[PDB]
């Protein structure tokens, strides 16, 4: 008397995903308008003129040594902040440029702190561009508040 052995295995199904990944809409701050154009781009740049946010996308080394940057809101003092010439925005790096006015924390060279000015401007339209070294725009951000229209 003996028996014995056995074959058998054989599965297979699962529920992963929810049918594509998307999701959309969450929020909205004024109607953004930024428009990129070199190698550096406008990461963010707070509305209110806290700081602004600048980021590269290239991915060799970026000279500053001169850049600077265009603010223009509503009707007020167009200001250009000229970066240093001693400044270098490495590849895929970032910088942010904190306004004297804006309870920021000078932690160049990342972070910065616009001491000759009190703040970037507020106002329901803004307007922030990047000048390089010669008087040229490479990248722009301009945001629009959702406000009332004249009648």
């Amino acid at each position: 008397g003996s028996s014995g052995s056995s074959g058998q295995s054989q599965g297979g199904g699962s529920v992963t995903k929810k049918r594509k990944l998307e999701s959309s809409e969450s929020r909205s701050s004024f109607s953004q308008h930024a428009r990129t154009s070199g190698r550096v781009a406008v990461e963010e740049v707070d509305e209110e003129g806290k700081f602004v946010r600048l980021r590269n996308k290239s991915n060799e080394d970026q000279s500053m040594g001169n850049w600077q940057i265009r603010r223009q809101n509503g009707d007020d003092p167009l200001m250009t902040y000229r970066f240093p010439p001693k400044f270098t925005l490495k590849a895929g790096q970032v910088v942010t440029i904190w306004a004297s006015g804006a309870g920021a924390t000078h932690s160049p060279p990342t972070d910065l702190v616009w001491k000759a000015q009190n703040t970037w401007g507020c106002g329901s339209s803004l307007r922030t561009a990047l000048i390089n070294s010669t008087g040229e725009e490479v990248a722009m951000r301009k945001l629009v508040r959702s406000g009332p229209s004249s009648g």
